[PDB]
């Protein structure tokens, strides 16, 4: 059956597992997902990670309360936001999904920190309006007040994901003990605050410093016997996951940019259209595409990328690799 099967009901199914085969692959097209799941592709590709993971019966979860918390998360992510939809979070999940099986990782982490993790990627956006954290702030909103200007959306995206769960048949957690609770909501917290671009560089020099101080054992896996270590690699693999559009086949790549590029788009108008200054990036009337995602890869994408390639050597070289052949290409397309 198709909800058994893939956690939602498609008239595409035969298509829809064709597709799924790529689930561990970095490959994996998530807009296919989305066509082949009736445009669910949040609900589908949590499922079968938890499916493919086994973490439905490690965690004590029914089928039909994820599918239920899933269905219900998805519902939250805004349909008329170009990029912040369910489809990123579906990607970004997925690619956390890849990242943690990277060979360098192998029995690195406990299934509660898989778990976390994953899980973090699902709800890192929810409820995105498609506007960023300081036109929150430019504006007075009240949400910005609320969490006194810091990670504002981030915050928001943590307290409806948390929040949906005690929606009725929607607690995923429910069978966790007190102690696995409190664990998971603090690591949850901790790579959900980490997709704030603003701490882009506390983490990229944590993340240095493991490079530095990087141990590995016989087999070649490295060693990270302590959370306080474990905590650091998680919160940049969530990031790195959500900064990984440039790393992905250039079909994929810019179908992502000219999602965000309208998204910003977006919110010149608003600030437009409220006799605000228009932001960088949101001016439709003076924007440069290609020349800004060569800026985003040099100053910001392949800093990160580059590190993370260093600690897990050399399981993300074909990774780095397709990150330079995208800018190369973005650069020659610059007029
Ligand atoms: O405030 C946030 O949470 C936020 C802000 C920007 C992006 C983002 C995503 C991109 C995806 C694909 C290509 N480009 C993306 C860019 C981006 C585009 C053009 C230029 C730059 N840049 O940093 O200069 C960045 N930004 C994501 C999240
Ligand atoms: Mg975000
Ligand atoms: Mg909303
Ligand atoms: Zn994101």
């Amino acid at each position: 059956m198709s909800i058994s099967r893939f956690g939602v009901n498609t008239e595409n199914e035969d298509h829809l597992a064709k597709e799924l085969e790529d689930l561990n692959k970095w490959g994996l097209n998530i807009f296919n997902v989305a066509g082949y799941s009736h445009n669910r592709p949040l609900t589908c590709i949590m499922y079968a990670i938890f499916q493919e993971r086994d973490l439905l019966k490690t965690f004590r979860i029914s089928s039909d309360t994820f599918i239920t918390y899933m269905m219900t998360l998805e519902d939250h992510y805004h349909s008329d936001v170009a990029y912040h939809n369910s489809l990123h979070a579906a990607d970004v999940a997925q690619s956390t999904h890849v990242l943690l099986s990277t060979p360098a990782l192998d029995a690195v982490f406990t299934d509660l920190e898989i778990l976390a993790a994953i899980f973090a990627a699902a709800i890192h956006d929810v409820d995105h309006p498609g506007v960023s954290n300081q036109f929150l702030i430019n504006t007075n909103s009240e949400l910005a007040l609320m969490y006194n200007d810091e990670s504002v959306l981030e915050n928001h995206h943590l307290a409806v994901g948390f929040k949906l769960l005690q929606e009725e048949h929607c607690d995923i957690f429910m069978n966790l003990t007190k102690k696995q609770r409190q664990t998971l909501r603090k690591m949850v917290i901790d790579m959900v605050l980490a997709t704030d671009m603003s701490k882009h560089m506390s983490l990229l020099a944590d993340l240095k410093t493991m490079v530095e101080t990087k141990k590995v054992t016989s087999s070649g896996v490295l060693l990270l016997d302590n959370y306080t270590d474990r905590i650091q690699v998680l919160r940049n693999m969530v990031h790195c996951a959500d900064l990984s559009n440039p790393t992905k086949s250039l079909e994929l790549y810019r179908q992502w940019t000219d999602r965000i590029m309208e998204e910003f788009f977006q919110q010149g108008d608003k600030e437009r259209e409220r006799g605000m200054e228009i932001s960088p990036m949101c001016d439709k009337h003076t924007a440069s595409v290609e020349k800004s995602q060569v800026g985003f890869i040099d100053y910001i994408v392949h800093p990160l990328w580059e590190t993370w390639a260093d600690l897990v050597q050399p399981d993300a070289q074909d990774i780095l690799d397709t990150l330079e052949d995208n800018r190369n290409w973005y650069q020659s397309m610059i007029p």
